[PDB]
């Protein structure tokens, strides 16, 4: 179990990474989903010996621009049917709106 | 030998996690060695195997 802190994640990584734990569901939302990679990142977690399967529906909302290098094998479960021209013109609508917060 | 600019260091470090060459001596300026260092976390060879 994750502590109240979002950033105090570093003594369970820290006892996650004895004993040899890998294979990590994760179930957060995607801002603990991204704090908890960075803490991951920090600390050496992030390799191809390792995996990591999130049950959140934001996955796709992360950028894992400095984590696709490292060979993970992250996988994850999205409802959202970007694929259809109508959707992502859609969000390309939607992209002109979010941007003014 | 590294590139002649510093950001095209990850074909060299991919090229280097294979063959599992973990002892390196790095000769470069300390920006160098910080622009190398960045980029090795980005390619994920900072575990506790290496050195």
């Amino acid at each position: 179990q994750l502590p109240a802190d979002t950033k105090d994640a570093k003594p369970l990584l820290k006892e996650m990474k004895r004993g040899k734990e890998f294979h990590v569901i994760f179930d957060c939302s995607h801002e603990m989903a991204a704090g908890i990679l960075k803490q991951a990142l920090a600390m050496g977690m992030m390799t191809e010996y390792y995996h990591y399967i999130f049950t959140t529906l934001d996955l796709f909302a992360l950028d894992v621009e400095p984590y696709r290098y490292s060979g993970v094998n992250m996988t994850g479960f999205r409802i959202l049917n970007t694929e259809n021209t109508q959707v992502s013109s859609i969000i390309e609508k939607w992209s002109m709106e979010r941007l003014q917060a």
